[PDB]
């Protein structure tokens, strides 16, 4: 069926206040179904509050519009932002990872969710032996908002306790 609706929807900070319910459905448009669009607005002088959210068909379709960035809407780059269960960092923890897994593993896994510009294996200060963990920093928020929404990670075979970092 469908995918929940909290992983469906954007939360767009920083709107121009001129920005409508219908102007941010013209935008947000381009890159899927949106089942809904609002612009928060103060309930008695109606102005906006500068953010609203989206809600898109299907998680592919958040995606989309997430790889669009920078998004200028009505002449204002806003900042959307996915829902995690907003804690904004780029940096990941990667727990259980065990001995044997190496840069390469990290590397071609993580790449696929976003650009990886450090990745640390972690290291006993005493003894250099890998001590099972590892820090994966991104260049972006989404690519650690989309992997700490999965239920699992799997790397070089082993199931990964994944959490953002700092
Ligand atoms: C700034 C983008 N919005 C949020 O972070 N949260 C929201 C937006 C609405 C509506 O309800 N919570």
């Amino acid at each position: 069926p469908k995918e929940p609706e909290q992983l469906r929807k954007l939360f767009i900070g920083g709107l121009s206040f001129e920005t409508t319910d219908e102007s941010l459905r013209s935008h947000f448009e381009q890159w899927g179904t949106l089942t809904d669009c609002v612009v928060m607005r103060d309930p008695n002088t109606k102005r906006s509050r500068g953010f609203g959210f989206v809600t898109y068909a299907t998680v592919e379709e958040v995606d989309a519009a997430m790889n669009a960035r920078p998004h200028k809407v009505d002449g204002r780059v806003v900042e959307p932002k996915r829902a995690v269960s907003h804690l904004t960092v780029k940096k990941i923890f990667v727990g259980g990872i065990k001995e044997d897994t190496e840069e390469h593993h990290l590397r071609d896994y993580f790449e696929q969710y976003g650009k990886i510009e450090v990745i640390e294996i972690m290291t006993d200060r005493g003894s250099g032996k890998k001590r099972g963990f590892a820090f994966v920093t991104f260049d972006d928020h989404d690519s650690v908002d989309k992997i700490v929404i999965q239920k699992y990670h799997t790397v070089n075979g082993h199931n990964c306790e994944v959490r953002k970092a700092l």
